[PDB]
């Protein structure tokens, strides 16, 4: 009954296309729903609100998607607020209403802010996929698939979740994590399609932990490296020796920097090379080493082909004594 009522609405899945929050009688109680504000602790404070309420005929209070609003109100963003995270389980598509006061396409999804947002449905969005800051999680397989485009920011993360997605086209400069880091090992390949860029300062992580080697990233498209860092785990020895490996369907252009971490390898000879990455087709010095590879008394070079010449499509590393 107070004047400026305030409610904290706590939804950390939305899992329907709005939701039923407070109704009253307004003639019998005098209590109307038009004088309720609805705080959203997952946003970023003072950021656009990705929620939106309304008022109906009768005194209720519904709460919706800003996504879905078609009363001209409508945005594509989430900003979310550090050590936040909201899933949406249900499904994003393109909305047609009118041109609004955000000039939103209707179509694009911006993830913004410190926060971790979870797309647990299979959206059906058309435009692009703007990871500015933050987490965005898969939380399903193929939850984007009509995608214009995937771009991550500097400082911003894809995390995959170990799961299928096709993302049409990906302009990496941020972090693409194979899976959660600490999560327990992937034995199936997590297969991406669509075409890499990899920009410089940008990574694809394939050991999300120490105990992982033996992971396999394959991008179904192409892979056009800016400078960018592809790390990779490894046990390395012989040519027996696990490793995490990316496959690439297409072609592979520019240059991509190899980081390999070590993990627990005590060093051997190579007699063909260890298999890291395989391509369709490679350019001259498409993938380079990021520093010194040493495993006890060995260290590891990468190289195109195998020691003697073969598989010139195909990346190895080689070891000798010093």
């Amino acid at each position: 009954f107070g004047n400026n009522v305030k409610v904290e609405a706590i939804i950390n899945n939305w899992a329907q296309k709005d939701y039923k929050l407070l109704s009253a009688d307004k003639g019998i109680t005098g209590f109307s729903v038009s004088n309720i504000s609805i705080i959203n602790p997952l946003l970023t404070t003072g950021a656009i609100d990705y929620t939106k309420s309304y008022i109906s005929d009768q005194n209720k209070l519904i709460y919706g998607l800003s996504w879905n609003d078609t009363d001209g109100d409508s945005h594509g963003e989430f900003n979310l607020k550090e050590n936040a995270e909201l899933t949406v389980s249900t499904i994003l598509a393109d909305n047609l209403s009118h041109h609004n006061i955000n000039s939103w396409d209707g179509k694009s999804l911006t993830k913004s802010g410190e926060g971790t947002l979870i797309l647990a449905e299979k959206n059906t969005y058309s435009g692009f996929t703007n990871i500015n800051a933050g987490i965005l999680k898969m939380g399903t397989v193929e939850a984007m698939t009509r995608t214009a485009g995937v771009i991550v920011n500097k400082g911003a993360t894809l995390n995959f979740s170990g799961m299928n997605q096709t993302v049409n086209t990906l302009l990496n400069s941020g972090t693409v994590l194979i899976n959660n880091i600490n999560a327990p090992f992937l034995p199936d390949p997590v297969i991406v399609t669509g075409n890499m860029t990899l920009e410089k300062n940008g990574h694809v992580i394939l050991n999300n932990s120490s105990s992982n080697v033996g992971q396999t990233y394959v991008q179904k498209g192409n892979w056009h490296g800016k400078g960018g860092i592809l790390s990779l785990g490894a046990v390395l020895g012989n040519d027996n020796s696990k490793t995490d490996r990316l496959e690439i369907a297409g072609h592979a252009s520019g240059i991509t920097y190899v980081a390999v971490t070590n993990e627990g390898g005590s060093g051997d000879k190579t007699l063909e090379g260890v298999q890291i990455i395989s391509t369709d087709s490679s350019d001259k010095n498409a993938f380079i080493q990021k520093g010194r590879i040493v495993a006890g008394s060995y260290d590891y070079r990468l190289k195109q082909g195998t020691v003697s010449g073969l598989n010139t499509n195909k990346w190895y590393l080689t070891s000798q004594m010093d």
